[PDB]
């Protein structure tokens, strides 16, 4: 579970960083748009995620106009473990 | 915004977890054993006292109850003012 959570954070941060890339925003513009510290943006850009919660990453996605829908489903009968995944739509 | 949105997400995730416990017809003791959390933590969950749980932890507990958690990231619709976090039990 400790592993899954860092993996979830890394995937949300990848999505976040990709949106920032597309938007062609500098770190200064990104900081402002995201409503975070310039120290906080540098960490994000460097995948230093120790001070970002999964919730925070999702709300930063929202700040860049990305909806986040968390869908909860029973695992297939024909699968042994349930998982958290991060998907683009 | 800011803590209010987080509280809302947690409540929705907690509803989804409680609903899974409900359908599985698990006792509090059985849910404690299944989730590997102590009975007082199970009691908190049933009572929506969620200060002790992270969003991340609620997703982990959902997985322990054999629920997949798919986090879908979408560009918001043009005529909605702000993007949001939603929770759907599918």
């Amino acid at each position: 579970p400790d592993a899954e959570e860092r993996q979830t954070k890394l995937r949300l941060a990848y999505a976040l960083n990709a949106v920032i890339d597309r938007a062609r925003l500098s770190q200064a513009a990104a900081a402002a748009r995201l409503g975070i510290n310039q120290p906080k943006v540098s960490a994000l850009r460097n995948y230093k995620l120790e001070g970002f919660s999964v919730e925070r990453l999702m709300t930063l996605l929202n700040a860049l106009d990305q909806d986040v829908e968390i869908v909860i489903r029973k695992k297939p009968r024909s699968r042994a473990a349930a998982r958290i995944s991060v998907v683009a739509a």
